[PDB]
């Protein structure tokens, strides 16, 4: 039949993938996810300080083109091929990773609540919260520790162009969400929410 | 042991319907204890005292007897559950019961409040709309139910339910497990809500 589609949205280092990644391994090969923070416009063919300059958290970043036409093969029981961006040398890696078709997908994402067109692909939506100073925190370690910043282009990046657009576009996309998950990476009840309900969905795909 | 769940919010936040569509849901397998019928009984004190009351403190409540209740349940008790008339500000004389159930509904603007009432719950959900919204619908509800005068609404909200609010409900929103926008109108969280309790209910 049709999968659960569950879409789950959160600020940059709210616990969001971790909670998505946290159901997909709750639900084992019966779950497809699909992050669209790998999904970022390939601008390879720019010189890097083109690329240093480009705003990440705006819409127009992303290759919503290709995220959307990912969601619908998966949609009709079709793999894909999903790029891998590399943030530290800031581009779409040459890199690909097949992603198999299942009865449950997930698409997580800053701003996978955004577009309608994804919206609409949604059975269920959920936005991870956690305050911005907490959030803050989790972020500039990830940078510093993961994807070679430094602790002052991460406090410019956030002030000059993530708050801003967090406050902006992300934020209100909160209004779409069926429920909000708060300590998204350590909330074991909430887990097994989301859980118990799309088992019922996949229970129902069985059954008849 | 039922399968216990918490449901605080604001006044008019929507957590009431919320909680009263889960027990219709649910038929017989619930049993819902509403802790703003559980208000002291100060029926000896004159009318003018009791209109000042501040019905937003943690010690309006009769939290006794609601916790005395709620164990009551737990151990498959039925209990008498008082009812609160908010027209006259007083507890009725009369009771109605309440059957046991294995799953155990505790709603109320402060159940996240006492930790006496959080350690008995499997399950904390926090309602959440913003305020002017929901002093819209309190506005309403108070003068078409309760005989409150629209000046008389707005001298409590601002001199009680609000600050009450800010210092006691909104810190407990921190201790749930989820948070429920429109809960009023939210099928899709109602239906989430009930495929965890008969989870739970099958074991
Ligand atoms: N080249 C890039 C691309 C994206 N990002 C950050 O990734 C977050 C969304 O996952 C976004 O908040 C965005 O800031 C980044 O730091 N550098
Ligand atoms: N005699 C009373 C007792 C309670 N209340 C209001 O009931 C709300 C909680 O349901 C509380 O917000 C409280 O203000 C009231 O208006 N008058």
């Amino acid at each position: 039949p049709k999968p659960f589609v569950i879409g789950i949205a959160g600020g940059t280092a709210s616990g969001k993938t971790t909670l998505a990644q946290a159901l997909a391994r709750t639900l084992g090969e019966r779950v497809a996810l699909l992050p669209m923070d790998h999904y970022y416009k390939d601008l390879g063919h720019l010189p890097l300080e083109e690329r240093l300059r480009v705003n990440y958290d705006h819409p127009d970043a992303f290759d919503l083109a290709l995220y959307l036409e990912h969601a619908q093969a998966l949609l009709r029981g079709l793999p894909v091929e999903m790029p891998v961006y590399d943030f530290r040398a800031y581009t779409r890696s040459p890199r690909r990773t097949p992603v198999r078709p299942a009865p449950v997908v997930i698409l997580e994402g800053i701003l996978v609540l955004y577009p309608k067109e994804l919206r609409d692909l949604m059975d269920l939506k959920v936005f991870v919260d956690a305050d911005a100073d907490e959030r803050f925190i989790r972020r500039l370690k990830r940078d510093v520790l993961e994807r070679g910043r430094s602790l002052e282009g991460v406090v410019a990046q956030y002030l000059e162009q993530v708050k801003p657009m967090h406050l902006h576009f992300v934020e209100p996309t909160k209004r779409y969400a069926d429920v909000i998950v708060p300590r998204g990476g350590q909330n074991p009840v909430a887990l097994e929410m989301l859980a118990a309900k799309a088992l019922a969905r996949l229970a129902r795909m069985g059954a008849a």
